[PDB]
């Protein structure tokens, strides 16, 4: 088709500001499947039997959406099982792709249901409880030329500075300046490359954002440049909710200046979480926007260039109202000698009263003098949050990329900080389902992410965490960051620390090829990974596969993710120079034409494929990302190719300069 | 090396009657790695780099046992996440295969924790806190070998009657005659193949075992037969706990006859189930025993074949000292002021009151008059309790074969009935799992097994239920049982009915092969199920394949298994003949070569692959077990090979006779 975005308005929509470019409310009909807006709002669609759906960002599942149910509405899960039908993010743009093919972004800030051939094989069904919304359709040659539209009117993405393309480490337990000087010298002394430290909640003063222990860091600005005077940069987490506490200068601000969200009588609204009591910013309201944003100037002036935004759903462990039911409702079944309440149901209370429907409905956001329902706007509270912080460091230090990504979110943030994939358990299926997320939260923008391997107890075998880092290498957002109650031992701790090495300077001697075709896609609204079906548009073997990813216009990844596995099968659209880098330091290479292959691949080993007729540069390792020479990079793949090589210095945004680019040839 | 198996013994080992072969104690040292009675019990051994440890039979994981924890103690938990240690059997036989090749088989009824490289890579570690076991060592050639031992001193296999090799049909809600009357019309009026059809608690006057609902079953014989006259064969579910209820004959006897078990002051223990408080039969009370498998004859007179025995752990969803405990807490949280009690807190005594450790050790059993606390011999309930049932029927019509399966195992069981794989979710990772389990479950001598799917809701989708009754058309127990809370999912319930035909046809133009094949090994204590490794010990590839089975001598095995796939990769370790089953009732053939492969394999094709020289017979579909024209049957694959058809009555137990056996020559 010829390329078209058309806007469709139903109703009166809520202004998410999710794109920045302005499109025309369309008139005629709408042009594909039925619209009703009698229960609410539902598009109805008939499939054909060979039609892949793409799209949902971080959702569930596969490349395909097709075969099961979605619910956009940020939520944070103790377990990412299968038939979870809600994630942290809620990314509304979905694409048929087949003989009949075309785009939908549904900008609708509240919970929104796709039943994608779940109810009927052939049927999508996307409805929502109120018809106010606008809905994009987006026409062109093939998905691909789709997304990229779609990349454009969304504004582009959010650059990371480039010390963020190194690797990082954290532990939820990290608390004093001897812990972190211990994983530093872990890490250094065993030459193992690492640029970021990530400090969790602990890093505060009673888990109070915009504070630092002061017990533990009193001189918190001499501690972070020691740290960065050997390339590690600290990076700490700032939760949603303020903890409420007489005398805390954030907490007396929000209440003095009407900066919470408010119950219904106008009082600020209570949450529970790590600080107990909290208020939540209202991050909906533009003036509290910018005082939130601006309390991160506390840590950017102590020499903090990376922040992390956690909670922002926002998570509720517990309303003041929920546990006042709760607690109501165990002195019944404490009480009863009739059988009448079940210890179940005393159970199900329990459970109920956490990140609860009803707390969402208890509390409202102030948005030009009118009062909404956080629920009905409930999707874009992460989005805002990480917003205020965006908005603010372009207030700071217009010139300069600070780190910055946030585990809840909406189309919209993608302009403002990248995501993160949140784990508790360290599970084998969380290296596909990570996998197979990518190119979908690229479709929507998202291109800074990464993710987790979870990390409790001691469930984090050796070879789980060194293949989840393989993946991990490609994903501009590599971390080994372990959750609460851990008890994972160190990358510089497991047996036979050389494959660890191994695998960690593989990230680092590709790093400049990785940081250039990142910024080479950022800059131009493109994908910085693709489904094998947007790069092989003819190939029906090519179209079908979920589990190997095309990245730039150079290589294919295709990562082990089977526990005892010592290689796995590939599908090769075209011929390829199938690559490993060698724990010993060298690169192997092997020819394979195009077709079905299985290729050996140990855990100490990182493979991927050169697409005929190309070649990207490959550096020596190094140890920080300061310290790689890009001035002597071999170069990897085919005789007589060349490739364009973008590099800056990192640190500022200075990306139109004919500088930056120069060609490399083979 | 040459065959061989020592026995060694650790203080007073409990008698758990697993083995049927005596074998002598051996005085010498134990002949592999080492063995400590400092703290309890363990033995501990360095594994090679290569090594593959087999075995466990059902438990979580890969047919590779390497790289994780798996405890056996018999237990249901609400999800089968990849991170639980226990599942409902205990089958603590592994194979430690490699430079240096060996079996174990530890014989101890309790806690026995395998830790096979998960803390450390290199070394298995098997524990308990008892130095109280029996341990086999077993010597051989390779694990094959080893296994054809193992499966020598454990005694012959249990053998279902013929008709249990057909389909089976069931809902937890069917509670009336009109439930049951719309399967046998929909499945025969659709002519869907079936032969049983299971009753689950509901056909049970309130849940009370060994009663039939008077009100919905005024004649129940009339109405057992009325099914079997369709050739449908009613299938009663048996629960382990009694319900406490005055003037209901099975309690009565059970407490007038001391054959509960009791708590430490003699009074009878009481767990609530379904009923609300049972008490539980003392499966290890010989006298109790008896008297609890002759109430089978109550149904056995009514006209049933067959049953299956559940929540025999036993299950707990609570005792009467865990809710006055959790009450207790309720009524301090209800009344905290201070938050001193935090609300996860009292969620956590909720759940901790189901399947309590604390609940195990509260009851014993009563075994010539020694009392042993349930705890010490927790692994051997369900066991006892499917051989309570086993022998009554060998007293009630020594010449008749019944079918029989339990929830909860033991080896020793494996002698008296199958098990099946329940299950409180649809998700495809548990094709896999299912898959991967058949081979060990073979090891330990259960080769009557299959599994359910159990999501909630609408969660199973119908291309879900068609690759699962793929995998099923292979496994001996082969059923669609759905749960409560769920839609119909019968298959003349779908879109397209003609696909889920499709499948059940052929399952039952396969069942003369597939019982031929079970009754051949189960009569020569050999597999049914193998890993490829088996079979191809000389191929590295193929030993480490863990995504195919091979099946009797003839043929392997390869289900698909991911979501919206059409086609899955494989690997032949000789020439096969790649066969379909197709939806027009043709066989596709095609001859592949010893190699990779990627297959196509639609939602309505069940494949195969028939090894070089070999050929099976292949049964024109029928709609039941009896009408099956086993005359004139089809051979299929390669010219100039033979098959060996063993065939019975499928009724008795006459086994030993030449004429059960006929040669066929394609």
């Amino acid at each position: 088709s010829n390329a078209m975005i058309r806007k469709y308005r139903y109703g009166a929509p809520f202004d998410t500001e999710a794109l920045t470019e302005k499109i025309e409310t369309a008139e005629e009909a709408f042009p594909y499947g039925e619209i009703s807006q009698k229960e609410g709002f539902a598009f109805t669609y008939i499939m054909d039997e060979d039609d892949i759906v793409y799209g949902l960002g971080e959702s569930n599942r596969g490349i395909n959406k097709r075969g099961y149910c979605y619910i956009s509405n940020c939520t944070d899960d103790p377990i990412h099982t299968e038939d979870k039908r809600s994630l942290y993010g809620a990314h509304n743009f979905i694409i048929v792709s087949g003989k009949t093919t075309f785009g939908l972004f549904f900008d609708y800030p509240s919970k929104l249901t796709f039943d994608i051939g779940y109810t009927r094989m052939d049927t999508l069904k996307v409805s929502c409880e109120n018809a106010d919304l606008d809905i994009y359709v987006i026409e062109g040659e093939n998905a691909y030329d789709i997304v990229k539209q779609f990349r454009r009117v969304i504004g582009r993405s959010y650059i990371p500075p480039k010390f963020a393309f190194g690797f990082g480490q954290s532990r939820w337990g990290y608390t004093t300046k001897e812990d972190f000087r211990a994983v530093a010298k872990g890490y250094r002394e065993n030459h193992i490359p690492i640029d970021m430290i990530y400090m969790d909640i602990d890093y505060m003063q009673d888990f109070k954002d915009f504070t630092v222990n002061e017990k533990n860091f009193p001189d918190f600005p001499e501690f972070v440049k020691e740290m960065k005077d050997q390339e590690l940069r600290l990076i700490p987490i700032i939760d949603a909710g303020v903890k409420v506490e007489k005398g805390y200068e954030v907490y007396e601000e929000g209440v003095k200046n009407n900066y919470f969200c408010k119950r219904e009588d106008g009082s600020d609204f209570v949450a529970a979480v790590w600080p107990g009591d909290t208020h939540f910013p209202d991050m909906l309201n533009p003036e509290a926007r910018k005082w939130f944003g601006d309390k991160y100037r506390f840590l950017i002036d102590q020499g903090i260039e990376g922040f992390w935004n956690d909670m922002n759903e926002p998570a509720i462990f517990y309303s003041s109202e929920g546990l006042a039911e709760a607690k109501e409702f165990a002195g019944e079944f404490a009480k009863d000698t009739e059988g009448k309440i079940h210890p179940w149901a005393m159970q199900a209370k329990m459970k109920d009263i956490v990140n609860s429907p009803e707390d969402y409905k208890r509390f409202y956001h102030n948005v030009n003098g009118k009062k909404i329902r956080h629920d009905k706007v409930h999707n874009l509270f992460g989005y805002n949050m990480t917003r205020a912080a965006g908005e603010a460091f372009e207030r700071i230090d217009p010139e300069k990329r600070f780190l910055m990504f946030s585990r809840s979110s909406y189309i919209g943030m993608h302009r403002y900080g990248g995501i993160w994939m949140g784990a508790n358990k360290s599970w084998w299926s969380h290296i596909l389902l990570n996998l197979k997320m990518l190119p979908s939260l690229n479709m929507c923008g998202f291109m800074y992410t990464g993710a987790d391997l979870g990390g409790f107890g001691d469930d984090t075998t050796r070879d789980l965490l060194l293949r989840f880092l393989a993946l991990g290498v490609f994903t501009p957002l590599m971390r080994d960051h372990a959750a609460e109650g851990t008890r994972e031992q160190e990358c510089y701790q497991f047996e036979n620390i050389e494959d660890f090495r191994s695998v960690i300077n593989a990230r680092y001697r590709l790093v400049p090829y990785l940081y250039s075709e990142y910024m080479k896609a950022a800059l131009n609204d493109d994908m910085y990974f693709k489904p094998l079906g947007f790069v092989y548009p003819d190939d029906k073997m090519a179209i079908r596969v979920e589990d190997q990813l095309m990245l730039g216009n150079e290589i294919m990844i295709a990562p082990v993710y089977e526990q005892n596995a010592r290689g796995r099968y590939v599908y090769l659209p075209e011929e390829m120079k199938f690559i490993k880098f060698m724990p010993d330091g060298s690169i192997s290479e092997e020819v394979l034409e195009k077709g079905v292959h299985y290729v050996d691949v140990a855990l100490n080993e990182v493979p991927l494929f050169i697409r005929s007729g190309k070649c990207i540069p490959v550096a020596e390792a190094a140890e920080c990302v300061k310290d790689i020479d890009t001035e002597n990079m071999q170069l990897i793949g085919y005789e007589g190719s060349s490739y364009t090589l973008y590099e800056d210095d990192g640190i500022h945004k200075d990306y139109d300069k004919k500088e930056n680019y120069r060609v490399l040839t083979k």
